[PDB]
C-alpha cells in the first residue's frame, strides 16, 4: 500500500504545516501537524476542556462506530518550545493520503497548554519519530508509520515541503519526479528516539565549504534550523546589522537586508537553503526588526534540521531494519 497527502503551511511564514487525517468511522477529518520529532498522535476533543478549544476542530469518539477506549491508557508530553498536553486514549481507524491504519492508537487531550489553545489551525500532532518515544502509559503505542510499515510497498515515508506553498507527505514510495539529481542517503542513529544524524559541513552564501560534523535531528515539527553558536554566528556576521537579541529571544535582523543562503553537508551531497527562507519576518507588528530563521541550539542540548533546512530538501524516512535518511535538492 502507499498513502500520499498535501501538507500546507498555517500562515505566511511557514511556522508549521498541516496535513488533513481521517479518524474514525464515518470520516472525521483533522488537520495535524506531521512531526517527525516525537510519537504521539494526539487530538483536540470532545474531552477537552472546553476552555482550551479556540477554534479547533474536534475528534469525538462516541460519534465513531470503531473508536474503542483503551481501558486506563494515559499519555502526557511537553515540546521543546515549552508547550504540552495530556490525556487519555482511544484505538480507532486512521487514514492518511489513502492509506488505512485499524486499531492506531488517537490520544484524546482533556488539556492543553495555551500555545495550542491559541493556534486554531493545528487540530492536534501525528507523530513520526520511533515509537520508543511514545508517551502512553502504562502500555507504550506505536505510530501511524510504525503501524503501516509492513503494509507499505516500501518501509519508506518522504517530506516534500513548501517554501510559502503546499508540500507532500508520502508514504511507502519515493516519488522519482519530485527531486533533481540524486538521493544522498546518510546514517541514523536511533538511540535518542529520533532520526538523528551526522551533517558535513556548512557554507554561508557563496562562502568555502566548512567540513565539520554536525551532529543533529531531521524534525518537521520545529520551524527554524537551530544549529552550534559558532555556526550561527558565522552565518549572521554576513548580515549587516544583525545581532543576538536577549529581550527578543535569538538574532534579528534589518528588515530591509537581502539574507545569504545557507547550505548543509550530507555526506560529499550539499544542500542550499535560499536567503529568503531564513527570513520569519517582523518580531511584533510593523517592527523594521526581523526574526532569523537560524538560530543557536546552545542550551537546547540539541542541533534541529526543522522545516528551514527540510524545506530546502525532498527528505526519505527510510524505516528499514537499519533506518537512514535521504536528502535530494529539488
Amino acid at each position: 500500500s502507499t498513502g500520499s497527502a498535501t501538507t500546507t503551511p498555517i500562515d505566511s511564514l511557514d511556522d508549521a504545516y498541516i496535513t488533513p487525517v481521517q479518524i474514525g468511522t464515518p470520516a472525521q477529518t483533522l488537520n495535524l501537524d506531521f512531526d517527525t520529532g516525537s510519537s504521539d498522535l494526539w487530538v483536540f476533543s470532545s474531552e477537552t476542556t472546553a476552555s482550551e478549544v479556540d477554534g479547533q476542530t474536534i475528534y469525538t469518539p462516541s460519534k465513531s462506530t470503531t473508536a474503542k477506549l483503551l481501558s486506563g491508557a494515559t499519555w502526557s508530553i511537553s515540546y521543546g518550545d515549552g508547550s504540552s498536553s495530556s490525556g487519555d486514549v482511544y484505538t480507532d481507524t486512521v487514514s492518511v493520503g489513502g492509506l488505512t491504519v485499524t486499531g492506531q492508537a488517537v490520544e484524546s487531550a482533556k488539556k492543553v497548554s495555551s500555545s495550542f489553545t491559541e493556534d486554531s489551525t493545528i487540530d492536534g500532532l501525528l507523530g513520526l519519530a520511533f515509537s520508543t518515544l511514545n508517551t502512553v502509559s502504562p502500555t507504550q503505542q506505536k505510530t501511524f508509520f510504525d503501524n503501516a510499515k509492513a503494509s507499505l510497498d516500501s518501509p519508506v515515508f518522504t517530506a516534500d515541503l513548501g517554501y510559502h506553498a503546499p508540500g507532500t507527505y508520502n508514504f511507502g514510495f519515493i516519488d522519482t519526479t519530485a527531486y533533481t539529481g540524486s538521493i544522498t542517503y546518510t546514517a541514523v542513529s536511533t538511540k535518542q528516539g529520533f532520526w538523528e544524524w551526522t551533517s558535513t559541513g556548512y557554507a554561508v552564501g557563496s562562502g568555502t565549504f566548512k567540513s565539520t560534523s554536525i551532529d543533529g535531528i531531521a524534525d518537521t515539527g520545529t520551524t527554524l534550523l537551530y544549529l552550534p553558536a559558532t555556526v550561527v554566528s558565522a552565518y549572521w556576521a554576513q548580515v549587516s546589522g544583525a545581532k543576538s537579541s536577549s529581550s527578543v529571544g535569538g538574532y534579528v535582523f534589518p528588515c530591509s537586508a537581502t539574507l545569504p543562503s545557507f547550505t548543509f553537508g550530507v555526506g560529499s551531497a550539499r544542500i542550499v537553503i535560499p536567503g529568503d527562507y531564513i527570513d520569519f519576518g517582523p518580531i511584533s507588528t510593523g517592527s523594521s526588526s526581523c526574526f532569523g530563521g537560524i538560530q543557536s541550539s546552545a542550551g537546547i542540548g540539541i542541533n534541529i534540521f526543522g522545516d528551514v533546512a527540510l524545506k530546502a530538501a525532498f527528505v526519505v524516512f527510510n524505516g528499514a531494519t537499519t533506518p537512514t535518511l535521504g536528502f535530494a535538492s529539488k
